[PDB]
RNA sequence: ACUCUGGUUUCUCUUCAGAUCGCAUAAAUCUUUCGCACUAAAGAUUUCCGUGGAGAGGAACAACUCUGAGUCCAAUUUUUUGAGGCCUUGCUUUGGCAAGGCUA
């Protein structure tokens, strides 16, 4: 609510080995942008290098 | 259903390739842009890793699979018959032709 008030005033008015976390994306107030569904494909089809039992 | 090409593999050389030439993805240089350039973008050039097409040469075994080419019908509907014979007129190329009327 607040801040899609605010994302809607926004819209209308040294060697690094690791990256800094400030670069992430996805830090998102609409909760169907956050919380995807996520595929089943019916329940057959799996995602690759994940553990097939978990 | 008979006969004559073309093979495949491998090594090397020549040329073209803006085609995801590569279902992958490096580096350098120059220019521009803004930052203030590994932690950044654009354009161009180059070098690398290594390709396809065609052509040429070498050398190893398969030679006709394939790609081609040259090489059983008499009974309605077609190719196993309704065929041939008589009469008039125009012209006879005096052989008969054309149309009609017929008999079978």
């Amino acid at each position: 609510k607040s801040k899609e008030l605010h994302a809607i005033k926004e819209r209308y008015l040294k060697f690094v080995f690791e990256w800094d976390a400030s670069e992430d994306t996805s830090i998102d107030y609409n909760p169907l942008y956050k919380e995807r569904h996520q595929v089943q494909l019916l329940g057959r089809g799996f995602i690759a290098g994940i553990d097939l039992k978990q």
